[PDB]
């Protein structure tokens, strides 16, 4: 079913992934690709959003479809599904809410499309170029800051915020419409590898195929080991390059088990802790968009006012306290439903986490009466997994220091040729949404590879 060999192999079909498909289709267009995604193809192009699927039938079967082994408070949204055990423990938070997608596009073909650029100690400071690359993070998701200008609330609830926001903050840091990769149509992964990958012909993209092991010989990436997930066949891909975007949480998992263990791989993983609340304006789908209070070192908060429009719903992230307990943990001596080593999740708030999110509460109430009335009187914490952003699990770092685990260009150390994708490959305490950055850390690897690849005799 699979080829023998390519020039890059890609591990998982997420917007990351998709952005390395899209960088070297349009960049290193001689190249092989072969893209392996466990779960099915939901949606046409492969990786479309499901809001996209106008039947409200069709569209609930592709989210089930997308829910994996878990096809069958505590409960995760469509197209997602839980930890069966290893999310909490004694002594700790742990991520009960964690959740994962299994489908062609990943959480792109299920996520709000918001798209909001880092500030402050957010930003990534051993990348000088990083502005050059959010903008093509910008171009391969088709983000805009005018997808609701003629909305009639979009324009009052920016109003009230910036009133109690913009004091003192300069233009980057008040309230603005959220940058938002809405192709009333929603981007997903159709969106970041186009139609330079959908066009490319030497690109394929399989289904159904779990990798279970990145192929290294001589200590260098040698491929991957796919399993034929509609025959039950294992099969071996060779390749120059890996490229694993399999999300914080499987990508991991993958290496662990490929053996590739550096001491740093899994640790240090943040979660934004989320806050939500609600408010009601003031007077008499395109009514509200969406709403920016962006994040600032001094309040480490990332928020979100959306149209659900008189009701307008709040949601505060939280950039953490980073620390070496916090990490994902695998057991070879017990398997999970794909029949890798079974996940765990070290995760416990420090009094910082605490600190700050306790003024998340304080704030979003604050934001809540500027807009106009609150519903709920006290604002609902959400779960430790909630915010579906994890970060750090696959940190980057500019030098070797057993606590990065790829280098800037996302290029793991001990294990030249493979490269890694997707939010674990951001280091810094950050509180916005991280997919941006994610394909605009993406980009800077993928036209790494093609520099090599087109710059080399083989
Ligand atoms: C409801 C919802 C709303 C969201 N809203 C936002 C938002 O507004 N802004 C934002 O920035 N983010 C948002 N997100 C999160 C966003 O989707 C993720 O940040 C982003 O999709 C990460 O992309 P990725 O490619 O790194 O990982 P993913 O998109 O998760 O891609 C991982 C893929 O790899 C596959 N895979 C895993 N292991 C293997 C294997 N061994 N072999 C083959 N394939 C494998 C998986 O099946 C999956 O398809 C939202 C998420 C949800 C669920
Ligand atoms: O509950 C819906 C919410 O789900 C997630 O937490 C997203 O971060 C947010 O964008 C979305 O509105």
């Amino acid at each position: 079913r699979y080829p023998a060999a390519v020039d890059v192999a890609i591990v998982g079909s997420g917007p990351t992934a998709s952005a390395y498909a899209r960088i070297l289709s349009e960049e290193a267009p001689g190249a092989t690709i072969a893209m392996f995604e466990v779960g099915p193809t939901v949606s046409n192009p492969p990786g479309a959003h499901v809001k996209n699927i106008e039947d409200p039938d069709s569209r609930s079967l592709a989210q089930r479809a997308s829910e994996g082994p878990g096809a069958g408070e505590r409960r995760a949204r469509p197209g997602t599904y839980l930890l069966q055990d290893g999310y909490a423990f004694p002594g700790e938070d742990g991520m009960p809410v964690a959740a994962m997608s299994s489908n062609v596009g990943g959480m792109a073909a299920h996520w709000t499309a918001a798209c909001p650029r880092p500030g402050g100690k957010e930003r990534i400071p051993f990348l000088p170029d990083l502005e050059e690359l959010l903008n093509d993070a910008d171009r391969l998701l088709g983000v805009t800051t005018h997808a609701f200008d003629g909305a009639p609330f979009s324009d009052l609830v920016r109003e009230r915020l910036a009133a109690v926001v913009d004091q003192g903050r300069t233009p980057a840091f008040r309230v603005q419409p959220m940058p938002l990769a809405v192709h009333l149509v929603w981007s997903g992964s159709d969106v970041v590898m186009g139609e330079a990958t959908r066009d490319n012909p030497q690109f394929e993209l399989f289904d159904e195929s779990l990798v279970t092991r990145v192929l290294v010989e001589d200590g260098t990436a040698a491929g991957v080991e796919v399993q034929d997930r509609r025959s039950g066949d294992t099969y071996q891909v060779a390749a120059r390059y890996v490229v694993v975007g399999a999300d914080a949480l499987r990508t991991p998992q993958l290496l662990w088990a490929s053996g590739i263990r550096p001491d740093a791989l899994g640790r240090y993983l943040n979660d934004q802790a989320q806050v939500v609340f609600a408010s009601r304006l003031r007077d008499v789908s395109e009514q509200s968009g969406v709403a920016w209070v962006p994040y600032t070192d001094e309040a480490p908060f990332h928020g979100q006012i959306m149209q659900l429009g008189s009701i307008v719903g709040l949601g505060l992230f939280c950039a953490k306290d980073l620390q070496r307990e916090d990490r994902v943990a695998f057991d070879d001596d017990t398997r999970d439903s794909y029949g890798l080593p079974a996940m765990r999740i070290h995760y416990r708030l420090t009094e910082r986490d605490h600190v700050v999110l306790d003024r998340a509460r304080q704030e979003i109430v604050r934001l809540g009466k500027a807009v106009g009335e609150p519903l709920d009187e006290r604002p609902f914490v959400l779960p430790p997994g909630a915010s579906l952003h994890y970060q750090g699990t696959t940190r980057m770092g500019e030098t070797d220091d057993g606590e990065s685990v790829c280098s800037p260009d996302s290029q793991v150390w001990q294990v030249p040729g493979l490269f890694v994708a997707g939010n674990g490959v951001i280091p810094t305490a950050t509180a916005c949404n991280p997919t941006l950055t994610s394909v605009a850390l993406a980009v800077r690897g993928a036209r790494k590879i093609a520099e090599e690849i087109t710059s080399s005799l083989l």
